[PDB]
């Protein structure tokens, strides 16, 4: 039976991440400023918001805007979640010590909840007021949601494959999963992974408000996030993106690289329950954690933490508690970083395992924000007030997406 | 190392097939037909054609629209692509003969072009028109892209996982590759996989059109698809979309399960060289071939036949006759399926992968059509005039995508 500990697959090591959050475009700066206490939700202080007089007036917009970085043709010729791709690829290569591989043996695998849809909407507009010859001979490759990930392959030499998981909000750790296989199944030894995301925009705020997921909480926005606590009314939208490298140890040792943690297995089902609602059993779920935990060669008892899925929908928050009681692994830490960074939908899997990873480097949890009244039907170890430390050893990376998809990922301490 | 051949894998197999195309909604009668030299593209009758006086005035829409199968609820309340799905899946397991399966161990994977993008612009129209309110409350579960794999999901009680794979034009086959990789690495027992796509409308033609990819051949519909032709002129849509369901062998006995033929292995890889053109070189494109072998445990001088992906443009069919020289399988005999049903994008190599099972159940491989003029530069065994009979026992499935995705399958006769 092969597992990581018995030898029966490689050894994978991440060696590089990056990410951009509301709090900061520099990784390094998010994690200090999470350790901190800091939350990236604001007031909204778009004109859309006003304009339509949504109700939810809340979310934590990129620190540093990606069209910041972007030339004049860059937004003309890719779709926003295109031109995050390039900029993240390219700031990942560089942290990586910008490495040459074998293209043969390079995989991308990045997933995203919907893909280039402005560019749906732009080419229909521009048909309707002028016709057929008004859209641009480059919508479809911009607007296909494999746009991101065929970019960030272009972009690096990637010849391994190029792969798009779509499992909305599950997607970012999908492709961290999927990308973890490629290697060892023996596909590639080196592969940059994660997740991209749109920005927060009026037609997706009114989306999900009309299916009463997000919260309301206008007056006080850094409040608003309040996974696993009793007085949680929902999400709030975070924007982020966020890649790592992974290789097999052995490729890293032969470059120099110095891992940042371990991927021992992931484990991935479905609950085949409600098209966007969690089985409340948590059982489905729970398999995906204990499937991980069996592809790594370990014990529920191994797990110090969980970075949990933590959207803080009453319903979401309860059925992930009762998953991770399945698993076995409710007396870990956990975490729920959509506390202070919201929720990034096809991006946020991708940025939650790169915080994984990082608690795993670095001996420490950050405390989740709002975490203020306990909920008896979570009985979990919810970290909060001030950061956890500790020796860390490993850990479970949780997201969950409409569809009923359950996505688990465990990494190591190296 | 593990092959389908030395036992290393698990022995795969196809026990039902289920597509809908422009000659048929029934699979036989499609295949009947193609047997005959039936071409299911024709003048396109569309107001929106003389509306917008499209340059492109042919192609294939179904036989039998998908929609006078569904309720009027399930109009407003699934995208096109997730009611497409839903009528496959259930017809598959009909097909199937209702097996009693374990949900834990069976997984479903289907691809997909885009999703249920109608309902983006809807959704936009809808909020233009009277505000964020008037957005329906099902318009999240009816956009995302893994829409139609979930809904067949929850249809047929898929706890095992549920994929989609998104890679434009290879989306249909990538998600039989990942079925099987499901399979053989021991995370599901029973799978459903395929693809299925949207129809033929005014803004997908305009913005194929606008790319200078699409046939205008429109005085003679039935010969504008010309793949590997010398007077080939681009690629004509033909709506389809297709599901298997592939299980082990052993599960297949168990339930006494004639299998149609026997899933070998799948390859994928990447060009990085352009976005919405095919290496020349074919390099890759056929390192996706040989890696299906490889797992299979065959070499290229055991191939009888390869299903081309053959979209008819000049680019492409040049690309694709380089890739199968560099895997060795150019004395195979070749047929491009194109030629008579066109392209359906995201569902296309699932479609063909349900050819080739065909192909190898009854020993018959189709005539091209419109194969009139040998191209110097392809110099490949394309069956033609009238179909050919023989021994078949091994073929390759290959399907490409925008993005530079390269998806190879190799089939067995059982
Ligand atoms: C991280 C939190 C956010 C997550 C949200 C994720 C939602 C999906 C991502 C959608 C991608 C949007 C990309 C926006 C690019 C951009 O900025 O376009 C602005 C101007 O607005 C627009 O064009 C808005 C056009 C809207 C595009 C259609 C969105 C449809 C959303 C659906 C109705 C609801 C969400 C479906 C989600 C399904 C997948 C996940 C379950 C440039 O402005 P200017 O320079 O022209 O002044
Ligand atoms: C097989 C060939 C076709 C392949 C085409 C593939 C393209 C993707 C298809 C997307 C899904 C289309 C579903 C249409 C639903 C339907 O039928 O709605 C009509 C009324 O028109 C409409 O609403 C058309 C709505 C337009 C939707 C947006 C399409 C955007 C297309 C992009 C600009 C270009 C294609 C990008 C593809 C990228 C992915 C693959 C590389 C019935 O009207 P009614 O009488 O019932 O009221
Ligand atoms: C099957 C439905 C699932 C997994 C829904 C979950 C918990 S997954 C997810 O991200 C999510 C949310 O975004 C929401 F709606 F805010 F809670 C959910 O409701
Ligand atoms: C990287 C680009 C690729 C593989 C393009 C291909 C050959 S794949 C595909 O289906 C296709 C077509 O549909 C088209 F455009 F008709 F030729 C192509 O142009
Ligand atoms: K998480
Ligand atoms: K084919």
């Amino acid at each position: 039976q092969p597992s990581t500990a018995n030898g029966g697959f490689p050894s994978v090591v991440v060696t590089a991440v990056t990410a951009t959050t509301s709090i900061s475009p520099d990784i390094e700066s998010t994690w200090k400023g999470l350790l901190a206490g800091e939350s990236g939700i604001h007031a909204l202080e778009d004109e859309f918001v006003t304009k339509w007089d949504l109700a939810v007036k809340i979310g934590g917009h990129l620190k540093d805007p990606v069209d910041s970085h972007m030339g004049r043709l860059d937004m003309r010729r890719m779709s926003y979640v295109q031109r995050m791709g390039k900029l993240l690829g390219g700031q990942l290569w560089e942290s990586a010590g910008s490495p040459e591989v074998d293209p043969d043996r390079f995989a991308v695998v990045v997933g995203t909840g919907l893909g280039g849809a402005e560019r749906i909407v732009e080419s229909y507009d521009l048909m309707n007021a002028g016709g057929p010859r008004k859209v641009s001979p480059l919508a479809v490759q911009m607007i296909m949601p494999n746009g991101a990930a065929a970019v960030i392959g272009l972009q690096l030499g990637a010849r391994a494959g190029v792969m798009t998981p779509v499992s909305a909000q599950s997607s970012g750790s999908e492709a961290i999963a999927h990308a973890w296989r490629q290697i060892v199944m023996g596909d590639a030894d080196v592969a940059v992974c994660g997740g991209v995301e749109g920005p927060i925009e009026a037609l997706p705020i009114a989306a999900f408000s009309m299916m009463r997921a997000m919260s309301t909480r206008n007056d006080e926005p850094e409040r608003a996030s309040r996974p696993f606590d009793k007085d949680r009314d929902g999400f709030v939208f975070g924007e982020a993106g966020a890649l790592m490298l992974i290789e097999t140890e052995e490729h890293a040792k032969a470059r120099g690289a110095k891992p940042l943690a371990r991927l021992l297995g992931a484990g991935i089902t479905s609950d085949a329950f409600h098209m966007v609602a969690p089985a409340a059993d948590g059982v489905r779920a729970g398999r995906a954690m204990t499937r991980s935990l069996e592809l790594a060669g370990l014990s529920p008892a191994d797990i110090d933490h969980v970075n949990a899925h933590g959207t803080a929908t009453p319903i979401g928050d309860a059925a992930e508690a009762n998953a991770i009681r399945v698993a076995g692994c409710d007396q870990a830490a956990v975490y729920a970083p959509k506390s202070a960074l919201g929720h990034s939908i096809g991006a946020v899997g991708a940025l939650e395992s790169v915080l994984t990873v990082l608690t795993l480097r670095d001996g420490v949890i950050p405390p989740t924000l709002n975490y203020e009244t306990p909920d008896p039907e979570i009985d979990l170890d919810v970290v909060a007030g001030e950061p956890r430390y500790g020796d860390y050893r490993y850990a479970v990376n949780n997201s969950f997406g409409f569809g009923g998809h359950n996505v688990a990922l465990a990494f190591g301490r190296y």
